């Protein structure tokens, strides 16, 4: 926890959770079913109740069909973000979408290198078209046996073989989601094993979306490089127009950032002495935190609380992980919750649609409204907590290897590799996932982080996990000296002073939004290649102690298919099926290297994670 | 009904249904969300308790989001069928796939006239090459404002403009299923009106898949023409090896049927003096019956009873509506449940994969596995009820027009309209639907047809609904002379005796499988184009007295969006929201012209349907 801005008149996410107590144990068990209108069909595993549904389907085919349908939804969620980015890149290539451009042409040529596109003497718009045509191809191929272009280009070669031999390499992101929906229909795919393999194949179609999203978003806006930022509710200035950007797509926020600069004088004119101060919520808040250093107000669960300070002039949303309660809560104040997307309206908000073509003028309209919301701000109701915590963020996979080249420009990975074979770094944990109410907010992350840090493992974080470490200052050079542990701290401070920081590198390491989890794969696959090996051999581990979204389920599943022991700290609906639970814990260990780790205890989970790393080290 | 193989000590669909009593009711009203792993949050409508989910979404977001995902899983189910035909038509245009070919070169040409393929002096394979490309574009177009190819080309140009101006013409089948699962992810679309409107678009994609599948499948296997067949379990033979074909895809069955004939001389040699008995279950059987007249054993709920006869040697199952209990109901006997699709495997059943490049060869293998099970049939455990109801089927839209051309070959549609303005044909009804255990099998189907036919309205049917009418004897000439009203019986008898068949046209005309519901919208659009109107003005109505599947919910949802008053007889999860209910029942009569009629009383349904039929006659 952290802030505690007591409503005392208003329902919040914590209130609505307790009024749901107790929650249906059937659904939490995975023994609920509503796929056809002959249900609802439940399974009584014990006292001689119904052991089958009207379908004839058992507990295992019921639990599994819902597992992969959840993975499929999270894949559809991530892929819709990457599709907008690739559709842009196709418009940038055709002299259209003028408000956008290739702001990082260095990242663009490197993307075309990993994809095989010629760049020598070709001109920018030709490469961009070759890059958009390929990336759109992953959304339209019908040859079930042709892997996704980004997957084949971006994994280790050993992994590409392992999955293609099992048919786990997707051919089409849209078709993977749709073929998962169709096969889980009433009376279609039954076999729990065929089902779970079908969820792992569509989990890879999520990885594709996350890769092409991160890479082409860099080329659109710039690769993150280390920057100083600040987190928590304190970053709201009373003397400023406070604009919260919540959602996922930086195509809106990165434009709002630039327009917020030229529009400062209108903020001062309306009576805001400190201009307009835009703040970030959730993954779009991380995108502009990663890139431009814009502060991060809060992560997921505490996203209604900015309106509670009585000084949020407008919260601009687009898609995903935004709470439908926000038009209700903002009606008690002056706040303007502004929806933007064609496929993301909240009843009671204010919709201004984002014409990507007319981008910077739609921004002005948005900021003009929030300047006018400042006009109706009640001044004796402002109550901003003074919690602002600083954090060094912007640690893209590119920048991390750059700071290593301040230690060895010849072999930039050699310090990392050498410091692993000797034990200063026992391993790497990547903290992923959102916020759940069945885990005390931010506590499981911080418990796990310092426990594993102390054990000499490097911590990387993304999304609402990096947001939970951002606040509570584990993203500081000081957090490294206090909790790292000697061997881990010795290296962390070496690179930390090689690149001009001021101390060591922060304990945890921001890599960005959930799609930017593809950065750590790029980090790890290059490592796995330097050693001439695969990720199912590296002392590498993922952990989602507080996960909820279907994205978190899809993200975690391809973390298994890639080779990582993946810790889940919020129990998916599998416990009702011992057979499915065997499939993802055992069996996965053998087929695909990675495996799941379901533990609700942050202390005992970090014991299995270190054990997984220590077992992983032994294999070398 | 009528058969019911009351078998002792074996569990069936009805036995498994009654084990589930009572079923949740929260899920029946749609007041259980189940998306985000912080739930399952449920809504209490009356006595205090929880009024929201933890994300903050009200009952109307929870209800709308689940309905819209059922529409998407139903579109994915049908679209995957259509994509198989389209890929086959592409291997066909290139010289791959030597077992399949353009059997109805005629159909191929009329499919190309409309939809705009140029034919003038062009080889057949160039014409079917353009057809394969255009149709595959409906699965890969990324221009959001580019309507689907078939949709624009196939339904009335007035409805093209309406749905276009409402934004309901889909641009891509695969991306409509995906953008649906994404926008219904946690924290995404929440406005009830927006969600159900987006579900109306992913429903118009099920019309696309159904359209291309039906039309293209005809060119590959032949456009159905009137054929006499037989229905019910009495279609099995003890002196023949009985092979059942369940599922949906005709690409398998049509082969199996042809190969069975060439493999008759090996059957008799093994002891099957009557050869290969290929019986049909669900839609695969409907496809081959409509085209070749093969017998249909049963529909959905009674697909396990053919095993109880002790005379089923194999059940070759491909995709969709295949009960997972069948492998368990075998073993008890000698039957071989044989799965074929890589995305449709059932634990305990024998899987031999179906390569379409090696269709006939695979076919022979399957059939041989059954002629081996014939030599394992316990002859002391045979029990074929001997219910063989003769059925006249094969009534494609083309066949209907031809019969109306045997009376007026200059204005073939004039006999229809004239008899609708005078009153002899008060209207038409399309009976779609499956089979649910909450309504006695086939009961409401039969009752609703007779009550309406007496009121002088033509009865058309598809799928398991048509199977119910076939096994009941409403698909014969005598049924018209008995239950049809005077005016209707007159027109039917005239066209009949004028188009051979020596009698009146069947009371219920078999229009085909689920995808063949596009034949009814074809006939309707043609009549509406002869009268200068839209389907929203024709006295046309759809009814699903025993729906249960997601495909049916989608099949009914595009019927509403094309302008048809649709009746549902199983109550979708919608009662929990009066807003969503009103949106799909009342405000749809203002936006898209069609609407839903939830009743569940078969008597009150027909009264309301006839009221709508007569209301459409007020106009015109
Ligand atoms: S539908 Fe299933 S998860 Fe929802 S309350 Fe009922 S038993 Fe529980
Ligand atoms: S799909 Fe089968 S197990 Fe699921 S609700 Fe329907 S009848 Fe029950
Ligand atoms: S999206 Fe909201 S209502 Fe639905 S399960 Fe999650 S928290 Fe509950």
């Amino acid at each position: 926890m952290l802030n505690l801005a007591e409503a005392n008149s208003i329902e919040t996410a914590w209130h609505r959770y307790e009024k749901q107590q107790p929650q249906c144990g059937f659904g939490s068990a995975g023994l609920c079913c509503r796929i056809c209108l002959k249900g609802p069909c439940r399974i009584d595993p014990f006292g001689e109740g119904p052991k089958y549904g009207v379908c004839g389907a058992d507990r295992d085919t019921i639990v599994a069909r819902h597992l992969v349908r959840m993975i499929a939804a999270g894949t559809a969620a991530h892929s819709e973000h990457g599709r907008h980015i690739a559709l842009a890149m196709q418009h940038i290539s055709q002299g259209e979408l003028h408000d956008y451009s290739i702001r990082d042409e260095a990242k663009l040529y490197a993307i075309a290198k990993t994809l095989g596109v010629a760049t020598e003497g070709r001109g920018l718009l030709a490469i961009v078209g070759d890059l958009a045509a390929i990336t759109l191809g992953d959304f339209q191929n019908q040859d079930y046996d042709k892997p996704c272009a980004w997957l084949a280009a971006s994994l280790t070669p050993r992994r590409v073989k392992r999955l293609g031999d099992l048919g786990l390499l997707p051919h089409n992101i849209d078709a993977s989601v749709a073929q998962t929906m169709s096969r889980t229909h009433v009376g279609c795919d039954a076999d729990p094993t065929n089902l779970i393999l079908g969820g792992l194949r569509v989990a890879m179609a999520d990885l594709d979306g996350s890769m092409l999203a991160t890479e082409l978003s860099d080329a659109l806006f710039g690769t993150p490089q280390p920057v100083v930022s600040a987190a928590n509710l304190g970053v709201m200035k009373r003397g400023a127009v406070n604009i919260a950007v919540n959602g996922h797509n930086p195509m809106l926020s990165d434009i709002i950032c630039d327009v917020a600069a030229d529009l400062r004088d209108e903020a001062i004119a309306a009576g805001a002495a400190e201009g307009i101060n835009i703040i970030g919520i959730c993954c779009t808040g991380h995108e502009v935190m990663m890139r431009h250093g814009v502060p991060l107000a809060t992560n997921y669960l505490s996203q209604e609380l900015p309106i509670l300070t009585g000084a949020l002039e407008a919260m601009v949303v687009d898609v995903q992980c935004i709470m439908p309660s926000l038009p209700r809560i903002a009606e008690c104040f002056h706040t303007q919750i502004i929806t933007t997307d064609k496929h993301n309206k909240i009843s009671g908000a204010t919709h201004v649609p984002f014409d990507e073509h007319k981008a910077v003028e739609t921004a002005k309209t948005i900021i003009r409204m929030a300047i006018a919301a400042f006009g109706r701000r009640d001044p004796n109701r402002v109550a901003i907590p003074a919690f602002k915590q600083k954090s060094i963020v912007g640690f893209s996979a590119e920048a991390v290897v750059a700071a290593l080249a301040k230690v060895n420009a010849d072999d930039p990975l050699k310090p990392l590799v050498d410091n692993v074979v000797n034990g200063n770094i026992q391993g790497i944990v990547l903290f992923v996932g959102c916020n759940t109410t069945k885990v005390q907010q931010d506590s499981a992350y911080v418990d796990l982080a310092k426990s594993l840090a102390k054990r000499n493992v490097l911590v990387l974080a993304t999304g609402c996990a990096a947001g939970a470490f951002a606040k509570a200052g584990l993203m500081t050079s000081e957090a490294t000296t206090q909790y790292a542990g000697e061997g881990l701290k010795g290296v962390l401070s070496a690179i930390g002073t090689a690149a001009g920081l001021g101390g060591p590198l922060p304990l945890v390491m921001h890599m960005g939004s959930c799609v930017d989890n593809s950065r750590a794969v790029a980090l790890a696959t290059a490592l796995a290649n330097k050693l001439g090996v695969d990720l199912s051999d590296l002392p590498l581990v993922a952990s989602a102690p507080e996960c909820m979204s279907e994205k978190a389920l899809a993200i975690g599943s391809w973390a298994v298919t890639i080779g990582l022991p993946t810790h889940v700290g919020s129990v998916p609906p599998v416990i009702g099926s011992q057979i499915v639970t065997k499939l993802v814990t055992e069996t996965a260990k053998d087929l695909v290297g990675g495996y799941f780790i379901v533990d609700t205890d942050p202390k005992s989970a970090g014991d299995k994670l270190y054990a997984a790393i220590q077992e992983r080290r032994a294999g070398l």
